RNA sequence: GACUUAAUGUCACGGUACCCAAUUUUCUGCCCCGG
């Protein structure tokens, strides 16, 4: 007599590859799956089969279920009494059953009233099989007075369709890195988890017993059961194979990796990013465009090929067309460029009588704290048919929704268990006998399921890059991604505890999970828990239980809740089973002993807040090539999920990376204990090894993001700043070398907060807890800036508040001689002068290595005054109509001046260009930035006209030049860092009545600069540096400000916000790894003398931008202040430096160092007010004096005056041009 | 039926795809003579 029976799954089970019980032993995977779902092929070619599960694993497990039963029973089952059966088969006897069992076998006291045989027997020898015709050996299923047939999947089928191959892990719990792997085919439940097949009972006083049986059956095959009674990718591959070809042929394979990401980035933003083309287009002084998606592939651009692409792949989605094109990209660009599986004894355990075997049931949401990280393989390596990496994916289901694994929530509740208990065993995988530690014999009785999301957009991708310790740049090749889902991602929580008492330790365990009014949620469940990747908040938490001794029947009746938790988390108590009472002594965390003693101490939280006072740039690089807009660098935001809403909130909020943060921290020990020195770590015990780990122990500090939390007080939260390169022999930039970052606008009384954390692990050192408050402190005192563009002065940390949960120089230049002479100031003076250097640089291969703070060199911060001799134009050209001008006068571009937050700012870019020019010009070093490509109208270009020595230093193979080795280079990172100069006081504004707003002065127009007048014919060179002279020309601007309004263009000249004379900025040079020698050098590159200024901003030739930099005070930590006396060591010894580059410091004594300073000498600091301007075109020009002579006329003509001597009036500071 | 089990004995829910890695380095939004 025959009944038909179905058992679904509730979770993804395990399928293995189907293999007889003589070639079975051949592979692992089958050895270890012999409990698993078979999987057999039905024709050749090894893609098509029928998955199975035998009926030997369904007996077994109903024969387990009939074990337990009958003990929570005292073996029996209404009313008819069970032995204890039998599980002893002797060799001699006959062959031994194909599985053989390991486990305690639930054995009871036998009170039957005959012993069991072939006549008569009980209902567990008859469920057994132990008195029929059928034996080890089977003939036809007649003989069987119980006969489970195998059980077919009920839905050719294909292995890639049904399953999917994935790596499991076993973490060991001292070091925190997995010991081993081991593969399964984790198969579709939703889709292939019906399994029908029959079971054939002959007699029925076995009966009723195995219907308990299927209804008690709580797991088969890996996963929770209910038992009742009755191409595109090759053709992607292909193009992106073209694609990666067409990108070689303008050697830019190293962007094939990034374009990847960008491509797995466009699922993010929908289709439309292609069809109605939002990529970004480029900066528009640039000809050629985008420098990735205006690439020519195959003669059409990559943003129409795409469109191509995508036109041609619309029968697939965006999601997978984008996921499957940049896994195609990433896999190309990867080819261009240990696993473990596994006498007998019977072990009778018999339960005291009056004991209570009770089933514990805790349903909650596992909140996304973080987040979170799953690792799986790539799908081309996960293929389930057929069986170093850098682009990592998170764990999804078929339709792409976030999972927490199984098996991944059981190791981590296993490695709290070992936690809250003091002992615990490593879980060794070919035992014969049980482990008999604690945590083994709870988490027997622990069951869990896989929980997946109810939200299924795709991942955010976090980039991560290893800094070259020596050099403070990317290591080369070391960029790679992994696949994050949000933080506030909930999954549903189910554990199922069976036993006769609840735990302490569990509990203990469940309490640390969960989140509280004041406790956080600690479930590190995932990957890069250091980079605090996963750590989940248990919530919502209820627990009920089955009460088994008693309410056993309506446990298999509703078998046990174990497809429908969904709908136990959400209905209360008056719709809850028969037999499922709400838990009521569930003790809470006060007084669990293993929860405060040895789970609560055990990750310390460690909360601060970040002041940053300067604008915070950290970096999302592929954000800046998927989102809309021309901007290079845009700060790093991150989509976190809403559980409230329901969806991924619409404003992403901004922070900067918890491996960021991570990394902040790892450099700044590093540095202190000189460990970042290390050429390797490979089983190292040094202690940033043992603080943040390695590649074999994993770190015992994690840390979460530095999220901002200042970002609603901004009114406008990303300000947007441009950077140009300034030629070094030209005075204008390069329109190629243009760049605009947009960080976040932080400045110093409106600094950004950044909310951080991180996580201490129990058992620091006296010593290493030192090392992480001294990094904190570091971080304190702003020696790391966050994120980029810090040398330049971004992410400048102001301060850090800890939650309470945890001089001047008395050189005076002669001058020149000419002005000083010249009472009257009838001469007329050229606006700009070349210095006359030579071409001998001296360069250093010996390059000074970030990677430490040495004591023989100096590292501290220069707090400087910044006072404005002339007027000073920094302008705000983020706003090109800063001013709202331009309705009257079309095209006529006006900036205010530069500010962040309404305050007013000198940016440490310009402070840093304009010092770094001004250190090359006085170390006689290289011409850093220069126009090579740039002709002459002629034989040679621009740059090869110029030395080569006088070329940048490219790469650090070479030597580095003073001014590249102390301000940095494209392969090294600068050892000085310029802050923004916030103002104080001053006259603040230059007002003037003429303007309309009195705040701007609109200047001269300001043509680019001509090489051709500097360098006349072929044999001439490169003269030198531009530098421009400290006049009061602005005086006459602001004389005919009203002709300068209509004599000219409004499209040719600017009107911007102008700050007066006298006015006062505060800047920091926080200076690193500095010699004696350099310090002093960059000292007198800050304060040359009593009558040397500086000029920088808009309108250096037309008097504007001469300031003084004048230091309050040098601090220098190995924290102190230095001294004048030792302020003045440091400078003569650079003064020393500087002759023996040459062969109280005079410096006048040093020819290009006096023709520097006679460059930037300031007249006026007296009675002296020479007029320098430029001459006038012709004769017939606009402002030109009548009898002057002073027309482009007769300097151009090579008749009134040689070439050659033109060229020495341009080499002659101060020399009169009249 | 068979693909596809063996039956007096399947802890495989017996195993966290773990572990390490600062998207940053460099760059004054600058400016005068020819056609
Ligand atoms: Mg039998
Ligand atoms: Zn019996
Ligand atoms: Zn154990
Ligand atoms: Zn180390
Ligand atoms: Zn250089």
């Amino acid at each position: 007599m025959n009944i038909t029976v179905e058992l679904t799954f509730f979770e993804p089970y395990r399928l293995v590859e189907w293999f007889d019980w003589d070639a079975r032993k051949k592979s692992h995977s089958a050895m270890r799956g012999q409990a698993f779902a078979q999987w057999t092929w039905k024709g050749k070619g090894r893609t098509a089969g029928k998955s199975f599960i035998t009926g030997t694993l369904v007996r077994s497990a109903v024969i387990k279920a009939v074990e337990e039963l009958l003990s929570l029973n005292n073996g029996k089952w209404e009313g008819v009494p069970c032995c204890n059966g039998s599980f002893q088969t002797d060799e001699s006897k006959g062959k031994k059953p194909s599985f053989l069992r390991k486990r305690h076998t639930l054995q009871w006291q036998a009170n039957n009233k005959n012993i069991c045989d072939k006549e008569e027997a009980c209902p567990f020898c008859i469920l057994l099989g132990r008195f029929d015709n059928a034996g080890k050996v089977h003939e036809r299923n007649k003989d069987y007075d119980i006969h489970f047939s195998n059980f077919d999947l009920d839905h050719d089928l294909r292995l890639v369709d049904i399953a999917s191959g994935r790596i499991l892990n076993r973490v060991d719990f001292d070091t925190g890195k997995a010991k081993d792997y081991f593969r399964t085919w984790e198969a579709d439940y939703e889709t292939y988890g019906t399994y029908t097949g029959r079971i054939t009972l002959r007699n029925e006083h076995a009966k009723k017993l195995l219907l308990a049986s299927l209804g008690f059956v709580d797991k088969l095959c890996g996963a929770l059961c209910r038992i009742e009674v009755i191409d595109h990718n090759d053709e992607l591959r292909k193009q992106a194979e073209v694609i990666v070809e067409a990108f070689k042929q303008n050697d830019k394979l190293e962007k094939i990796r990034i374009l990847a990401d960008a491509i797995r980035t466009l699922r993010l933003h929908g289709e439309g990013v292609i069809e109605k083309d939002e990529l970004p287009d480029g900066k528009e002084e640039r000809d050629k465009g985008h420098h990735l998606w205006d690439i020519k592939v195959q003669g059409t651009a990559l943003r129409t090929k795409l469109k191509e692409l995508w036109q041609s792949n619309k029968d697939i989605g965006w999601r997978k067309f984008t996921e499957m094109l940049g896994s195609n990209l990433y896999l190309i660009y990867k080819k261009e460029t240990t696993e473990y599986y596994s006498s007998d004894l019977f072990i009778p355990v018999t339960p005291p009588e009056g004991i209570e075997t009770k089933e514990w049931i805790i349903v909650g949401r596992l909140k996304a704290a973080t987040p979170f990280y799953f690792g799986v393989q790539q799908p081309s390596d996960s293929i389930p048919g057929k069986e170093e990496h850098t682009s990592f994916n998170i764990l999804l289901d078929k339709e792409n929704r976030y999972r927490i694994p199984r098996s991944a929530l059981r190791g981590a509740l296993r490695r709290d268990l070992r936690t809250a208990f003091g002992s615990g065993c490593n879980v060794s995988l070919g035992g014969q006998i049980l482990c008999n530690c604690k945590v083994c014999i709870e988490m027997r009785r622990i069951t869990l399921k896989d929980s997946v999301s109810d939200f299924s957009e795709p991942p955010e991708i976090r980039y991560r890059i290893a800094k070259n310790p020596g050099t403070a740049t990317v290591e080369d090749g070391s960029l790679f991604d992994i696949e994050v889902g949000p933080e506030g991602l909930t999954f549903p929580f189910v554990l199922r505890y069976r036993g006769h008492k609840f735990p302490e330790q569990l509990s203990s365990v469940i309490r640390y999970w969960e989140e509280n009014d004041g406790k956080n949620g600690m479930a590190w469940l995932g990957g890069l828990d250091s980079t605090g990747k996963g750590r989940f908040a248990l919530k919502d938490i209820k627990i009920f239980e089955w009460d088994l001794n008693q309410k056993i029947n309506e446990y298999i009746k509703e078998r046990g809740m174990r497809g429908k938790e969904k709908e136990l988390l959400e209905m209360g108590e008056s719709s809850l089973p028969d037999g499922l009472i709400p838990y009521k002594f569930f003790e809470e965390r006060e007084c669990l002993f293993p929860y405060k003693e040895n789970l609560k101490p055990q990750w310390s939280e460690v909360q601060y807040t970040i002041e940053v006072g300067s604008p915070l740039l950290t970096a999302d690089t592929i954000s800046a090539l998927t989102e809309p807009g021309n901007r290079d660098a845009i700060a790093y935001k991150k989509r976190v999920y809403n559980d409230g809403n329901n969806a991924i909130e619409p404003e992403p909020r901004f922070a900067v990376k918890s491996e960021t943060h991570r990394g902040i921290f790892r450099t700044a020990v590093g540095r202190r204990t000189g460990d970042l020195g290390k050429e390797d770590h490979e089983d190292c015990t040094c202690d940033m090894c043992i603080i943040f780990g390695n590649e074999h122990e994993s770190s015992k500090i994690r840390f979460e993001d530095l999220e901002l939390i200042n970002g609603n007080e901004f009114e406008k939260l990303e300000k947007h700043i441009d950077h140009v390169a300034i030629d070094r022999f030209t005075g204008g930039a390069l329109d190629k070398a243009k760049f605009d970052t947009y960080p976040l606008a932080g400045s110093p009384k409106k600094p950004l907060k950044l909310k951080g954390r991180f996580w201490i692990k129990k058992g620091f050192s006296g010593d290493h807890k030192l090392l992480i408050t001294t990094a904190l402190s570091d971080i304190r005192d702003g020696l790391y800036p966050l994120g980029s563009k810090g040398g330049v002065g971004y992410g400048w940390v102001a301060g850090i508040s800890i939650d309470d949960n945890v001089i001047n120089n008395d050189y005076v230049h002669p001058g020149h001689q000419s002005p000083k002479q010249d009472h009257k100031n009838k001469n007329i003076y050229y606006p700009h002068y070349f210095l006359d250097s030579g071409s001998k640089v001296y360069r250093e291969k010996d390059i000074i290595t970030h990677e430490e703070f040495t004591e023989e060199l100096l590292s501290g911060k220069i707090n400087c005054k910044l006072e404005t001799l002339t007027p000073l134009i920094i302008p705000d050209t983020s706003d090109e109509n800063g001013l709202k001008l331009q309705g009257n006068k079309p095209g006529h571009k006006n900036y205010k001046f530069f500010n962040i937050n309404g305050e007013l700012m000198i940016p440490g870019s310009e402070l840093r260009g304009m010092l770094r020019t001004h250190f090359e010009a006085l170390t006689k070093s290289c011409f850093a930035i220069f126009g090579e490509d740039s002709t002459l109208s002629a034989s040679k270009t621009l740059g090869g006209k110029l030395d080569k020595a006088l070329h940048p230093c490219t790469g650090l193979s070479d030597g580095l030049c003073p001014g590249c080795h102390l301000f940095g280079t494209t392969d090294y990172k600068g050892r000085v860092k310029f802050g923004f100069a916030k103002y104080e006081n001053g006259p603040e504004w230059l007002i003037t009545r003429g303007n309309n707003p009195e705040r701007s002065l609109t200047l001269g127009v300001l043509e680019s600069p001509r090489p051709a007048f500097s360098i006349p014919d072929d044999e001439s060179e490169i003269p030198g540096r531009k530098f421009y002279l400290h006049h009061n020309g602005w005086r006459i601007i602001r004389q005919k400000q009203l002709e300068i309004r209509e004599t000219v263009q409004p499209e040719r000249n600017v009107t911007t916000e102008v700050m007066d004379k006298g006015n006062v900025f505060s800047f920091d040079v926080r200076f690193e790894n500095l010699r004696e020698w350099e310090l002093g050098l960059l000292l007198q590159s800050l304060d040359p003398g009593k009558n040397i200024a500086h000029k920088l901003g808009k309108g250096k030739p037309y008097g504007f931008g001469s300031v003084k930099i004048k230091i309050d005070s040098l601090h220098t930590f190995k924290i102190k202040r230095v001294p004048q006396s030792d302020i003045r060591e440091y400078i003569n010894k650079g003064y020393q430096k500087l002759i023996e580059w040459s062969g109280l410091p005079q410096w006048h004594v040093i020819p290009h160092i006096d023709k520097l300073y006679k460059l930037l000498w300031v007249p006026f600091l007296s009675k002296l007010e020479p007029d320098v301007r430029y001459p006038v075109l012709n004769e017939e020009s606009k402002g030109y004096i009548e009898g002057s002579d002073y027309t482009y006329k007769k300097l151009g003509d090579k008749d009134n005056l040689p070439y050659k001597t033109r060229v020495k009036g341009l080499t002659t500071p101060w020399s009169p041009w009249n």
